[PDB]
């Protein structure tokens, strides 16, 4: 599993409130979170399905 997939979501320093997805490795499912619009970390997807394709595990 890519290393970033286990990290908590990162809103970042931005003031925007965009709804993104992170892989919740303890649930084994994608979670929404609020993203501030700049300086994303890698556990940050535009869809549940992208989060699971990248982070869901072989």
């Amino acid at each position: 599993r890519p290393d970033f997939c286990l990290e908590p979501p990162y809103t970042g320093p931005g003031k925007a409130r965009i709804i993104r997805y992170f892989y919740n490795a303890k649930a084994g499912l994608a979670q929404t979170f609020v993203y501030g619009g700049i300086r994303a970390k890698r556990n940050n997807f535009k869809s549940a399905e992208d989060a699971l394709r990248t982070c869901g595990g072989a």
